[PDB]
């Protein structure tokens, strides 16, 4: 079994979701930079590996898997000593899968990429109010989801925590999480920050992402 | 036994109807009409704090998000794993296609239009929203490649998820069957399933009826 290869850049939230998972699993891997900002994801070689041309993409012994959620489920299912990070119990898995799918649509597509795509596409319109509202909606739901539990999908750390923190840590550049309004999110962030691998796997790239975004002079419209 | 909460007009509800029909698992259907905001009753909020349909009750447990539901259904009730293979590499393709539907399709292409439309906001839809639909078709055509189904040569829950929204995106932008022959052939293949019209077709028609209440056009760039 050759060692795994992760394609992407640290700045990318879904890449960091995979970095978190690989660290938690203590699985060695090679990281190969694919700079989406310089369109390296459109290389013909990369398209062969992933016709959607997204990062992260993962190689495992000549097979290419993409979508961070598909990847991190695969990684735990394949390499986890136990299923702790992605329980096989069907009800527990259904909560984790719901949280992962929530992250795919409501968080990444609707709240994050909806801003970053027009921003990187040179638009200076002033970000519409609906996009501000979409981020607050994420925080409001996450605060509810965390009720009565230390982690986002129950009482144990799972890949849903990794997926959701990857994007929440980056949404903060646009709208900081108010720690008074959202004490559960704040506490959950602090809990994940204590993981020994958190800063290497997510924090550093979150900071790089923030630096990239602060190059632009964005504003939100009041209406 | 099982209770499905929703309205068949809703694409993700149809993905679940398709799955339940394929599995031949009986269920009770309870109408929760989100267009009429029935999803904000105290009773429904207790069952699902995200107030989305579909929501499933199975043995007193509430599960939501169509993709979590349909995976759960096959894993629990499937006589074989055909619809959601346990093989980890085949599962990774299906999970990718499911997550593709959650984000690139439902969130970015469909709900991005229907939310403001149904709220009475915009009649003139930004061109980026047209582009988002074309991008789905381009990717889906590529994904289908030479295979009969979206994740390979066997029917899976990914087909049910993706057809549920693609059948409704056509209201805004028809699939050009000359340009997208694989999508066209895949649509026909699914339409042949004996439960297709009950599980997806009827709701797609109702949803189309909702959309055509509005006088929508697309803006230029
Ligand atoms: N929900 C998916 C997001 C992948 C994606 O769009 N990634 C971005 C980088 S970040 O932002 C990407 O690859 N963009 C380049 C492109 O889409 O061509 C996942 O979990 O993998
Ligand atoms: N990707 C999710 C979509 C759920 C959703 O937003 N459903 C809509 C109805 S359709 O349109 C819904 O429940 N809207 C009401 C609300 O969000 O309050 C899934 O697969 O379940």
């Amino acid at each position: 079994m050759p060692k795994l290869i992760l394609y992407g850049l640290e700045a990318s939230p879904p890449v960091r979701a995979v970095k978190l998972t690989l660290a938690a699993l203590e699985v060695p891997y090679e990281f190969v930079e694919v700079n989406t900002r310089a369109k390296e994801n459109f290389s013909e070689e990369f398209l062969k590996k992933n016709p959607q041309h997204t990062v992260p993409t993962l190689e495992d012994d000549g097979h290419y898997i993409w979508d961070s959620h598909a990847i991190i489920a695969y990684l735990v299912s394949k390499y986890g000593k136990t299923d702790s990070l992605y329980p096989k119990d069907l009800l527990q898995r259904a909560v984790v899968d719901q949280r992962l799918h929530f992250e795919s649509g409501v968080i990444f597509a609707n709240a994050l990429r909806s801003i970053t795509k027009p921003l990187f596409a040179g638009k200076q319109t002033m970000i519409p109010k609906e996009r501000y509202d979409a981020i607050i909606e994420v925080y409001d739901f996450l605060e509810k989801f965390l009720a009565g539990n230390d982690y986002v999908a129950g009482n144990q750390l799972t890949i849903a925590d990794f997926s959701i923190i990857s994007t929440v840590s980056s949404l903060e550049v646009f709208v900081k999480v108010d720690t008074t309004k959202y004490p559960r999110i704040a506490a959950w962030f602090k809990r994940l920050q204590k993981l020994p691998y958190y800063e290497e796997a997510n924090g550093n790239g979150a900071r790089t992402f923030e630096s990239f975004i602060r190059e632009y002079n964005f504003t939100f419209a009041s209406n």
